[PDB]
């Protein structure tokens, strides 16, 4: 687990989110390797919506041995600014994470920093639609990497859903 002196970075939060694009499969491309650790490679995700929230049943591998993970998540406020709930069953575990980027239809970047040692872990990660990521949303990925008050894009470890057991 990596910790970086100080409190989380203040974020500035998206205005467009759209919780519509959330269903069938999607494929967690890349992440932090705490994350990789902490919730598993070669993960992906199957969501259901079920009205204003969504239901996750979310495949990978977690120290060695594979995992199904039965969850939800909702939108906090106004579903717009990207702000999720989310639960993760196990032993049921719950949170709140905040979407960094989207194009609303093909990737999203999801965001958790977490702060007395004098500091705070962050976990970023990304899913697209497609097992992988080309063109369009790969450029738009490439991008908002560059401004991310919190993104190093150097540190993401891009998925190879290819050996995955």
């Amino acid at each position: 687990d990596v910790y970086h002196d100080g409190a989380c970075p203040e974020v500035k939060p998206v205005d467009n989110f759209d919780w519509s694009q959330y269903h069938g499969k999607w494929w967690q491309v890349a992440a932090y390797p705490d994350h990789i650790t902490k919730y598993g490679k070669c993960g992906w995700a199957e969501y259901t919506p079920e009205g204003k929230s969504v239901k996750v049943s979310r495949y990978s591998v977690i120290h060695g041995k594979e995992y199904f993970s039965e969850g939800t998540a909702y939108p906090v406020g106004d579903s717009k600014i990207g702000k999720i709930y989310h639960s993760y069953t196990g032993v049921t575990q719950e949170g709140v994470f905040n979407v960094l980027s989207t194009d609303n239809k093909n990737y999203i970047i999801g965001y958790f920093c977490s702060y007395d040692k004098k500091g705070h872990m962050d976990l970023v990660w990304v899913l697209s639609r497609s097992m992988v990521l080309t063109g369009e949303a790969k450029t738009a990925v490439e991008n908002y990497l560059i401004g991310s008050p919190v993104v190093d894009s150097q540190k993401l470890v891009y998925s190879d859903f290819s050996e995955c057991k």
